[PDB]
């Protein structure tokens, strides 16, 4: 049981931006020894939006949605991820529901791209994703980019 919400960036508390920050710093930066600019600038401009999955004042689930218009004609998902002591719980197929539906809302039939590690390939095929681009590295970790509908 979760408190979920999206919010567009303009209307993030000084709270939320640290608290989905430090998150993504703790398991992109840190478990996963990767020392590369996890505050990439692309947080607090257009309508970049943010989907938080909260629970008694700790943030265990997060990931960033990019307008299209700022993005070629696509709704660009990344930044996926979930508090490593909420995993194995199935929050990644709670994640993916509701940022499908975030897109489809906010922007109603404007496909939606991803960076997939290369591996979890299948993973996203079932959500309907298909392969756009060769495989190519991401701190050395093959990934590949895949497109929706």
């Amino acid at each position: 049981s979760l408190d979920w919400t999206c919010k567009h960036h303009a209307d993030l508390t000084l709270k939320e931006l640290y608290a989905l920050l430090q998150l993504r710093t703790e398991v992109f930066v840190v478990e996963q020894k990767c020392p590369y600019q996890e505050v990439d600038g692309l947080d607090l401009v257009g309508d970049t939006h943010h989907l938080m999955a909260w629970r008694d004042g700790q943030l265990l689930a997060y990931l960033r949605l990019l307008d299209p218009v700022r993005h070629e004609g696509q709704v660009v998902i990344g930044r996926v991820v979930s508090s490593s002591a909420a995993r194995g719980q199935g929050l990644g197929h709670q994640l993916m529901e509701r940022a499908l539906q975030a897109a489809e809302r906010l922007w109603l039939d404007t496909p939606v791209y991803l960076s997939a590690q290369a591996h979890l390939q299948a993973y996203y095929g079932r959500y309907g994703f298909v392969a756009v681009t060769e495989v190519y590295l991401e701190d050395d970790i093959p990934h590949i980019g895949m497109r929706r509908a």
